[PDB]
């Protein structure tokens, strides 16, 4: 039975509005309704992994697992295994997988982060799951961020707290937050970003939605504008939105947006918005293709419509050679030449690098680099040809070319990371000096750049 090189992943996000679901929700798992939908000819084909994020979920874990498992069984005739389930208040993530994947899945982690302080600590935050699928690390984050058209900054703050404090993936990757720990990271939820147009334009917005004319609305979507200004979700992707706003509907129909201020809304307008979103971030040069991104039309128990997204995702096998794992393979080496970090920091400490990768027995500390002044005020840390030669566990190019090196630049004074990034070993050539590059982030904010050249030796 051959190990897969590709899997399909279903991501669902639904704010249930504290109401039980209707008896049939199969349209969600089938990617049917509005937007980029799945072909009818695929309806009996199960996804490998289903990740279900809910918000304002009134159900017990047991109640929701029974609905989900019985829904997928009806669609696919397959009885899914429960990988993980985690609930913070009314925020829930469920991971289900086809039975053939049970013994490919290991290192399951779950966590939550509560956002806000005092007043604003009460019901918003995130849940997450991570695990290994053969040689591939997968992370999933379901977040319910701060509500309200006038709180986009609060939402960006919630995002930064979630990505700093959510403890998923390999704890040995200690300088790295969840935005560097996974081959593929999926971040979805009721992110609560609004269409930022005047209240007086509500009926105009509804008109535009009825004509399926979204361009002038999406140009005012707070998540798209905040992302474009690098305020939030830096280095994340999102598929083009081609479905109507998923909030705020009158319940029991989809014919009406309920946007007017009411006691129940704290006298706030809820102009039609794309609250409910799916984004991802994969390591460089790993296959990831969005095959669907849309909303259901036929599930009307909530004031939100469910959103679906499906992905093809590249995965690798567990790899065993004569040598590694358990030793190095002297026919392999990674050399970094003429490397320098450019940092936005105004500080003056020395810096060194750490290299982390599952292709190494353990992480490698470099010598301190040489600080120079950049021509436009910047700190440039020069490593030259001084960086340690990295000794991979396996030299076979079918393994090594699929790997990644995580880089942290750390202060000699504090040992705190000032920047994190990732270099793919999927090179155009081996035994050849080739340019490499990664932006560097810390707490998911741009702090600089790492660039230079790499020379990769494999057994071929
Ligand atoms: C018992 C739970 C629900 C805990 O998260 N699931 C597992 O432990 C598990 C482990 C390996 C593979 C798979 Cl499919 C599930």
């Amino acid at each position: 039975q051959p190990e897969p090189d590709m899997i399909t992943i279903f991501i669902g996000t639904w704010n249930m509005g504290n109401a039980p679901p209707p008896k049939k929700i199969t349209s969600w798992f089938l990617s049917k309704g509005q937007g980029k939908t799945r072909d009818d000819s695929a309806d009996y084909i199960p996804h490998d992994i289903y990740v279900i994020g809910t918000q304002e979920d009134p159900l017990s874990e047991k109640e929701w697992l029974e609905i989900l498992k019985h829904s997928l069984q009806e669609i696919t005739s397959v009885t899914f295994k429960t990988v993980a389930i985690h609930t913070l208040w009314n925020i829930r993530i469920v991971v289900l997988a086809k039975p053939e994947h049970e013994n490919r899945i290991s290192h399951i982690c779950t966590d939550n982060v509560k956002t806000g302080i005092a007043n604003t600590l009460g019901n918003k935050g995130a849940v997450g799951v991570s695990f290994m699928f053969n040689g591939t690390s997968l992370g999933f984050v379901n977040s319910h961020l701060t509500s309200g058209s006038e709180k986009k900054l609060r939402r960006n703050q919630n995002y930064m707290n979630i990505l700093r404090f959510l403890a998923l993936g390999d704890k040995k990757l200690s300088p790295f937050n969840i935005t560097h720990r996974f081959t593929h990271l999926f971040w979805f939820g009721d992110l609560n970003y609004r269409v930022d147009l005047p209240t007086w334009e509500a009926e105009t917005i509804i008109q535009k939605i009825k004509q399926q004319q979204y361009a002038d609305l999406l140009s005012h979507d707070q998540l798209l504008t905040e992302r474009r200004e690098q305020k939030v979700f830096l280095h994340f992707e999102e598929e083009e939105i081609t479905f109507a706003p998923t909030y705020r509907f009158e319940r029991l129909t989809r014919d009406k947006y309920a946007y007017t201020k009411q006691k129940a809304t704290g006298m706030k307008y809820n102009l039609p918005s794309w609250c409910d979103r799916v984004l991802w971030k994969s390591y460089p040069l790993v296959h990831v293709v969005c095959q669907s991104y849309g909303s259901t039309s036929d599930i009307m128990t909530s004031d939100h419509s469910p959103v679906f997204a499906t992905f093809e995702a590249g995965v690798t096998s567990q790899f065993v050679s004569k040598n590694g794992p358990g030793t190095v393979d002297s026919q392999g080496q990674i050399e970094f030449l003429r490397c320098y970090a450019t940092l936005k920091t105004k500080s003056q400490t020395k810096f060194y690098l750490e290299f982390h990768s599952s292709c190494l027995e353990s992480f490698v500390k470099s010598q301190e680099g040489e600080n120079e002044e950049g021509s436009e005020g910047e700190l440039v840390v020069k490593f030259g040809e001084t960086l340690p030669k990295l000794k991979p566990i396996i030299s076979d190019p079918e393994y090594l070319l699929d790997q990644h090196i995580l880089i942290s630049i750390k202060s000699s004074d504090s040992d705190e990371s000032y920047g994190e990034g990732c270099i793919a070993l999927r090179l155009e050539a081996t035994e050849t000096q080739l340019p490499i590059y990664t932006p560097l982030t810390h707490h998911g904010e741009l702090t600089g750049h790492f660039q230079g050249e790499i020379k990769l030796q494999t057994s071929q």
